[PDB]
């Protein structure tokens, strides 16, 4: 099991850490909701899939800057909606093709009723998602951890 950004930054067998540059609509008003799907953004595959079947979570989101200041959110997970920053790891996806699929997270986030001015800042870290990989075979337990960076200015009219 192993995964990648859209640009090609691999995270190999075993788990470890990349960076993800994306960007931002530039002007959320309060009361609207900022999306971020991050499931363009980040693929993964099975390895060995007619021996092993892999499980893959959201382990952890955490809100960094201008989104843990400004915004409220939820993570939707697979179709469903939890709060982010999160509170617990969510419930499992399977992967069972070696043909790279999304990991299928988005960020909802909308604009507490003070947020004003530039609210995220170009280049600012947003968001660390850790995905969480087991599988119905062995032991194994790697977590790949996701830094979310913005690429752009976001701005909440006030
Ligand atoms: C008959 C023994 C087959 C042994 C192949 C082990 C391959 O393991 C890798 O690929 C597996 C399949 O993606 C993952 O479940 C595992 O965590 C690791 O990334």
């Amino acid at each position: 099991f192993a995964c990648k950004t859209a640009n090609g930054t691999a995270i190999p067998i075993g788990g470890g850490s990349a960076n993800v540059y994306v960007n931002l609509a530039p002007a959320v008003n309060v009361g609207q909701n900022l999306v971020v799907d991050l499931s363009t953004q980040i693929f993964c595959h099975n390895d060995y899939p007619e021996t092993i079947t892999d499980y893959v979570t959201l382990q952890r989101g955490s809100a960094y800057g201008g989104v843990l200041s400004s915004f409220s959110g939820t993570v939707k997970y697979n179709g469903s909606s939890y709060p982010f920053p999160t509170t617990s790891e969510t419930p499992r996806v399977v992967y069972n093709s070696r043909t790279d699929k999304p990991w299928p997270v988005a960020l909802y986030l909308t604009p507490v009723s003070s947020a004003g001015g530039v609210a995220i800042k170009a280049g600012s870290l947003i968001a660390v998602l850790i995905l969480r990989q087991t599988n119905n075979y062995n032991s194994d337990d790697f977590q790949f951890v996701w830094n979310i960076y913005a690429n752009n200015d976001v701005v909440v009219p006030t």
